[PDB]
């Protein structure tokens, strides 16, 4: 309850899933945060749920709704410490063939330019606080993931942005990060198993793919971006994985 | 002479620099080449010199160009064997803040969906060749580089793609690979030296920000992309870098 | 306070600078703390500021010293719950053709044999707690660095050691990571800056090699190995950088 | 024979059979002239009669006099050195980590890590005199890790991590050093079915790589990769994407 206290914290996708564990995890540091989400419901019960948060609607790819995300916050509390790019879409899987060109500026405008907009609106006052970026990626940024070309780019190129904003941030005693998740359970993945022939042997198949024989857990996330916000005080630039070794030895990559 | 001799390749970017470079390359190595460019004056220059090589004037961006173009390959040699996707643009330094969301996406647009819009036609082509695809990234996208957020980002988002894509097309026997290059000397960088404050200073840290001490040169990239086309049969989903060291902890 | 709290942690190399740094945040997190290390004049020191802290007279190289230290710590503690391999030489700047074998195996030895060992022997013991390994390896082991060969070979091998373990051991929940320092600030390097030409200068060239503009802390690199050991329980065979942005296109 | 390394002096070590043999040959098809460093006689003995571009040194690696002769015999028949290839090393069985020991990873260091270190060292004052390059085959397993094989993986990581440290301190002097990292190789080493298969399919292209695919790469790296130092790459057929079976 105190790791981040008096620090204010802006967490995008925050109303379930992944964004709502590290949501849960901040407000366990003692921070004040901003649940940012273009769904009323889930960010809602989450904002009556934990006296420690607070819900702001809002649609990255909607220049204006960040715009007035970042005046609510400052205006409500008067300074920012933290933002938590993780708003994003993993779409259901798609053989190359099969994507479109406005599919993929579409998943673009919700993986990529949302968190490049927040980012860019926010770092004014991240400097005023010394405060730091935590971009959510994912593992198959890189290394690949089978039947998802357009999301596999779109999280390459927050992990490399990430790298460049470090860059040009660090004059400023800003810090910009990233973390990796591999395989966690969540509701989404839970949908997206649901869709195949059998669901159960896709699960497994799923759990098996980390040699810890799991997936991971939103508060696992969570506690990541508490320990790069509150504690990784000489990291910057770096891709913190999540993955349950899920990128180590080999495995079956064919059949 | 004989390398990729009976062969058919794609380079798009192709009508000078880097991309001219590639295109000389596979010209040298038997290969019957498409210079796929906007910039018909190095692309038509290209054509003159090199018998081997061909130019069609095709932008990227544009979905019914590149339809055209790879409908006129077929028609025109048959098979196609190799796409070069070169096309791209770096664009001067610009610190984050004078960035904008809209000329992010017209980069996008060039460096990375074109990429997209060309292999996506062009690989039911490739799978009956069982060709390969060769994307031109860059050193920046692995490690960054300031004044650069969303040129990073977009190289970023090709060597992943580049990955992607290798999974993919596995089963069918189509490689997809990525070099990325570190500094490169082009024509183009040789006149924009000489007007530099001091131009000798500019050119000396340009040189010095490798261990290698030298700029790398567009037969560089181009041998490079031959191997990867012609001899690296067992790799698929690399990253190629062609940077002089620069990414050593130098 | 609380959050390693009822937690048993054998720390090598902990007697001084980096190590004494992982040890406190160690005693900070609740959690009793085995200091192992040769240096007994800083481990003394230590164990008498820290009640939380215990020195263990340990030469990690000398597999007896390392089998006593073990059972030591089962025997007084009745369980152990994380190892952190921090012992290690960095030597001075040495060119390729003045570097003999012979220094070689020596670091090898100190290196990364000497992380092997302890962590061979505690396994049994972690597998039951399903504890977890922490090596303190280093930034040049990914990057290089100039007149260093040994050293970045060891850590090199330390780091791939890291995933190999990480694997095996998988099945069994123990996790095992790494924490990759770049520069960090020492008593030591503070002892020898002031030898320098110009110290003035050499410390800024330290400060400025990041572009952090500072050098990283004992406490920082603690603070990634308390996490590690503590939080990270979907985290193994990572490599954790603590650098300072030393490694981007800097 | 071929053109691309015509005139050029390269020594591989274990070049004997399997990998080795296999960059043998494509550096006698490239015009190179080749000395195969080899501790088993009767290898690298066929091989060199198969190759007039080639010739026989028993060698063993871990012997810094067998290393020093290699060199001075190389120099005194040929009057140069333009590449080296350290591809001597050892896999040895598979072994979980409680059943290793620190004598047998010493061992396994002197085999994989001293030898190329000791060569290297010999061989780079001809190496600068001809702006020659140092090649070292290291392995995947470096990089990603790899199951029951502690010892052998940590030897490749160093492998790795000394060639980009070499590559730094030699770059003034014009000599690139890389490495090659290959994956999964059909040899007779690598040689029960359902491992095989499971081997096979551990790679995207659903097929193990063959010694003159490395020996391709180890080709392309001496004669035109000028603008490469530092380098690791792949020859894995992709063994290290997308996701897998890991537990």
């Amino acid at each position: 309850g105190t790791r981040y206290a008096g620090k204010v914290v802006v967490v995008t996708g925050g109303g379930r899933g992944i964004g709502a564990g590290i949501v849960r995890a901040f407000v366990n540091s003692g921070a004040r945060v901003v649940i940012c989400d273009k769904d009323e419901s889930g960010g809602r019960a989450l904002e009556q749920e934990l006296p420690g948060a607070v819900f702001i609607l809002c649609d990255v790819t909607q220049e204006d709704d960040v715009k007035t995300l970042v005046s609510e916050t400052i205006r409500r509390f008067g300074r920012l410490d933290c933002v938590v790019n993780n708003a994003g879409h993993h779409p259901p899987p798609q053989r190359p063939e099969e994507t479109s060109a406005q599919g993929f500026r579409q998943l673009l405008e919700l993986n990529l330019l949302g968190t490049y907009t927040l980012t860019k609106l926010a770092l004014p006052y991240l400097r005023k606080s010394q405060g730091n970026v935590i971009n959510i990626s994912s593992l198959v940024g890189a290394i690949g993931q089978a039947q998802a070309v357009p999301y596999v780019a779109t999280k390459g190129a927050v992990t490399a942005m990430t790298k460049a904003l470090a860059l040009d941030e660090s004059p400023y005693g800003v810090r910009v990060n990233c973390i990796s998740p591999g395989n966690i359970w969540t509701p989404l993945w839970e949908e997206l198993a649901a869709l195949m022939p059998d669901p159960r042997a896709s699960i497994r198949e799923g759990m098996l793919a980390q040699p810890l024989g799991r997936m991971g857990q939103p508060a696992e996330v969570g506690a990541a971006a508490v320990f790069l916000a509150s504690e990784a005080n000489f990291c910057t630039g770096i891709e913190l994985l999540v993955t349950g070794g899920a990128e180590l030895g080999y495995g079956c990559k064919a059949s």
